[PDB]
């Protein structure tokens, strides 16, 4: 495939309206609860078939979260005052990031399963996000993840799950493979850019034609600071927005691979899908809903990975069309689909966006009293979008980390 | 033809952005000149072909003006400390509007030519909006127009141009032909409701069917009072927003009817095309752009029209589709094109886009000093907009009133 990518230019992006109730996040409680005092969670990953649906099996909801430990008594965490610093262990939760797994019998009020992967087992010590698969009734289980630092790689494990009346066991996770690595032409490489973006697997099969196929995070290839932001980047901008100062260096993009065939064993990587040059360097955990004939492509962003002249919220984006390799078109204009609300605009992040229109989210960041704030590390109340044509509109909301099963797999 | 109407719903309309750069109105300066010392105008009707295209004629650019005279020096608008009562007399157009018009060899700078009809010829004292069509070469014109007071219809009347060296002349437009009026089916009439809407003809070829048609505006037939706000009017409104007050009052829609053949001398209504129940009441002035295989229609509206619990600016709104009879799309996902500035929100009205993407309107109400304001009733700057898929664009700004001819028919 040789497809010119869709751009998600400057002009759209000024489309970005925080304001708007039917795209805004509802407001989470400073009273919110916490699922473990043990341990931080974050991304969030549900267990799910090839074609989106997300599967409870032999009656147990199965999710995935990126987690670390919580260090309330450790010294290197209590300051002069004896106060425990939570806001520095919760940032160091991305170096110590490992995959964990949970089951409940509701889809919610979540069991912790422990370790996907023995200590070790993982290329590189960090595990970061990406997507388990239940390949069938038998249980077996693919979990595409990234391994990063050093380099950053798409990458497999193989493994299990088996379960009784007393709960879930995911085993066997024991050989990981790597699938690709960004190559430098399409993706660009920690040599042209040492903070380049090349993670977050999220493979499916296509609805029109069969195949394996997976969208990732990456950013346009490149030396970092030589990237154009010509017309088609700044988009038809009103008058007075022509001046993009340092807009080159945000190069975000979502990028396509094919599997060699279903086994998903071998991947050839496609051109980026869409390109956000000159716009914002990050479009994380891209993933699709399939719906009324669409593609429906999500992506996750942040206020700070903005360009230079443009604002808008942490929260998730999307992009809709008819064929799989575009082109797209932003969804609501903007391609805003659900925004943090600017009264608290941390609160919540990593939206994964399920076929029954439900919304997961994780706490970040919610303010109290004064300048002061909570840290969450734990889920976020679920929240339903609809999607009719190019848009989205925000509907009610759920009880925290309501993970439903859309259809239920019984083991053979 | 039984199609069913798009819905423009209230969830749509929460999406309105009077904040977005790409679709707002420059700001009209305090400074600006007026085209007339003895006349107000206000709505301005290009003189066009059935395809949309602008048209001189022998060289002259010709526009027509709901007009009505000034009165600086009438003792009736000279209050009791001799000043005069600009805004009072602007106000009274509308009972004193009729039809003049104005030509030039460069598109503005417009030269009075005077009215259009004579005293008398029109059936109603009152001549409101429409749109002057150039038939062929020989310089036969149709004037759609709008008689009102007593009822409202729409009414056409054929008429000429001949030119000069020194100017234009418009004449022979001596007998009205009224083609219909509301009907109590379709659309509302003022049996049931006295303030009823029905007016604007503007007349086009069809670029499928090779038909001719036209749109209006209307309101959605029923006893006022009576229309149902349901689910289709509500839309996925989010938490919070159910509550929809006396929105069932504002009825507006874009009506469409057809010609029983091109002479256009007998036309029969058709259902409406989108309607706004629940969400406003006045879609004013509708007219089509034909661009890149699809139908853009535009409808003028107003800030105190919206319905309780919705909130928008005066401005251009817009809907696209592939089909004539729908279903369209809002554009820019909330329906707004072109909105006034929040610091300025009255500042010009009547935006009529043209098929070069030029868009003229004229100014209202532009704020001086403290709560003070200076009065136009005449031409604002031109400003031209692009059209990309379900998006609009706000672009450069050209002077006042300019409105360049398209094409120049030389008469046969």
């Amino acid at each position: 495939i040789n497809y010119e990518p869709t751009v998600w230019s400057r002009a759209d992006a000024l489309k970005v309206n925080e304001n708007d109730p039917t795209t805004t996040q509802p407001l989470v409680s400073a009273d919110f609860p916490v699922m473990s005092d043990t341990v931080f969670i974050w991304d969030t990953m549900p267990l799910r078939e090839l074609d989106g649906t997300v599967v409870s099996v032999n009656g147990w909801s199965v999710i995935l979260t990126l987690t670390a430990d919580r260090h309330p008594d450790d010294p290197q965490y209590l300051d002069a005052n004896g106060r425990y610093d939570i806001k520095r262990d919760w940032e160091d939760r991305h170096g110590r990031a490992r995959m964990c797994y949970w089951y409940s019998r509701t889809g919610k009020d979540w069991i912790f399963g422990g370790r996907v992967m023995a200590e070790g087992v993982s290329p590189t010590t960090r595990e970061w996000a990406g997507t388990p698969i239940l390949l069938n009734d038998k249980g077996d289980i693919d979990l595409y993840y990234t391994c990063v630092t050093p380099g950053a790689a798409i990458a497999k494990v193989r493994g299990r799950i088996v379960t009784s009346d007393q709960g879930v066991e995911l085993k066997d996770f024991t050989q990981v493979k790597k699938l690709f690595e960004a190559d430098g032409t399409y993706y660009q490489t920690e040599a042209q850019n040492s903070s380049w973006n090349f993670r977050d697997p999220s493979p499916f099969i296509d609805p029109n034609d069969g195949k394996l196929y997976m969208v990732f995070e990456g950013n346009v290839a490149g030396e970092r600071g030589s990237h154009t932001v010509g017309a088609a980047e700044l988009g038809p901008v009103p008058p007075g927005h022509e001046d993009v100062g340092g807009a080159r260096f945000q190069v975000g993009c979502i990028g396509l691979a094919v599997a060699k065939d279903l086994s998903g064993e071998e991947w050839e990587i496609l051109p980026p899908l869409v390109t956000a040059v000159g716009v914002n360097d990050q479009t994380e955990r891209p993933h699709y809903i399939f719906q009324d004939g669409k593609y429906y492509l999500f992506t996750i962003s942040h206020k700070f990975t903005y360009a230079e002249g443009l604002t808008g919220p942490d929260g998730v984006y999307g992009f809709v069309g008819e064929h799989l390799f575009g082109p797209y078109r932003p969804m609501n204009a903007s391609g805003l689909v659900l925004g943090n609300p600017p009264e608290q605009p941390f609160q919540t992040y990593s939206h994964c966006v399920m076929p029954n229109g439900l919304v997961t989210s994780f706490i970040d960041s919610v303010p109290t009293d004064g300048e002061d704030y909570r840290i969450g590390g734990t889920e976020a109340p679920t929240v339903r979008i609809v999607l009719k044509g190019d848009r989205s509109f925000v509907q009610e909301e759920y009880d925290y980390g309501y993970i439903p099963a859309m259809k239920d797999v019984q083991l053979s």
